[PDB]
């Protein structure tokens, strides 16, 4: 989603990543996301809209180009969170990978469940829903990803700014959509950018 170097990442992929993150964040904000732990995820009071960020994409690229399925050292993406994903199909279209990745990360909520208490405890950390929680992390507003065609996998990395998943903190403030943001995108339930 725009103005980024021609570094091998497709603008269609950027577009899918941003669109999937926001639309998925919206659906959670609106109380329309199925929750594995029963019922749905609580509405969000001020779920922010994400923008694409090329600088963030760049550090995501640094992880992806290494073609090793591993979270980068927090050191190699200061201030930034990270989600990773692989498909066995190395040459699969990048935007298609973007889509599969986002679905698979978000899918943690319906598959593993989270609950009504959005505080990131040691407990909730254990359920292993950390890719979902980073996707809908309230204060995370910058998205940057890279999809690399490795020898033995199609390797997808997204990094997130500011980093989400701070232990002891809430994923998002609960409440009616738009209810705590200056300007709301009323149809989507996210604070406007
Ligand atoms: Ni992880």
């Amino acid at each position: 989603k725009a103005g980024c170097p021609d570094n091998g990442m497709s603008e269609e992929a950027r577009q899918k990543f941003l669109e999937m993150h926001n639309s998925l964040r919206s659906s959670v904000a609106l109380g329309q996301a199925k929750d594995g732990a029963g019922g749905n995820a609580p509405k969000a009071a001020k779920m922010k809209t994400m923008a694409y960020d090329c600088e963030v994409e760049k550090t995501a690229m640094n992880n992806a180009k290494q073609c090793v399925f591993k979270h980068s050292q927090p050191n190699q993406r200061k201030g930034l969170g990270e989600n990773i994903f692989m498909s066995s199909d190395s040459g699969m279209d990048k935007a298609k990978a973007a889509e599969q990745a986002s679905k698979a990360w978000f899918g943690e909520l319906a598959e593993k469940g989270v609950g009504q208490n959005l505080k990131l405890t040691g407990g909730l950390f254990s359920r292993g829903v950390g890719h979902y929680t980073q996707m809908v992390w309230q204060e995370t507003v910058k998205l940057g990803c890279y999809v690399e065609a490795c020898s033995n996998m199609c390797y997808v990395v997204c990094q997130y700014g500011p980093a989400g998943n701070m232990m002891g903190k809430d994923i998002y403030e609960k409440g009616e959509p738009c209810s705590k943001c200056e300007n709301c995108d009323k149809e989507k339930g996210l604070c406007s950018a």
